[PDB]
Protein backbone atom coordinates (compact mmCIF):
# COMPACT_ATOMS: atom_id res chain seq x y z
CA UNK A 1 0.00 0.00 0.00
CA UNK A 2 0.70 3.75 -0.21
CA UNK A 3 2.32 3.24 3.12
CA UNK A 4 2.00 0.17 4.93
CA UNK A 5 4.87 0.51 6.88
CA UNK A 6 2.92 2.95 8.94
CA UNK A 7 -0.02 1.10 10.04
CA UNK A 8 2.20 -1.82 10.82
CA UNK A 9 4.06 0.32 13.21
CA UNK A 10 1.60 2.87 14.48
CA UNK A 11 -1.89 0.57 14.05
CA UNK A 12 0.17 -2.19 15.18
CA UNK A 13 2.20 -0.54 17.95
CA UNK A 14 0.97 2.75 18.62
CA UNK A 15 -2.42 1.18 18.73
CA UNK A 16 -1.05 -0.65 22.10
CA UNK A 17 -2.30 2.25 23.94
CA UNK A 18 -5.32 0.67 26.09
CA UNK A 19 -2.88 -1.94 28.30
CA UNK A 20 -0.63 1.14 28.62
CA UNK A 21 -2.70 2.18 31.76
CA UNK A 22 -2.17 -1.14 33.50
CA UNK A 23 0.88 -2.08 32.31
CA UNK A 24 2.11 1.41 33.49
CA UNK A 25 0.27 1.81 36.57
CA UNK A 26 3.19 1.20 38.80
CA UNK A 27 4.46 4.42 37.92
CA UNK A 28 2.84 7.82 39.53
Amino acid sequence: DIGMGVTYLALLAAFKVRPTFAAGLLLR
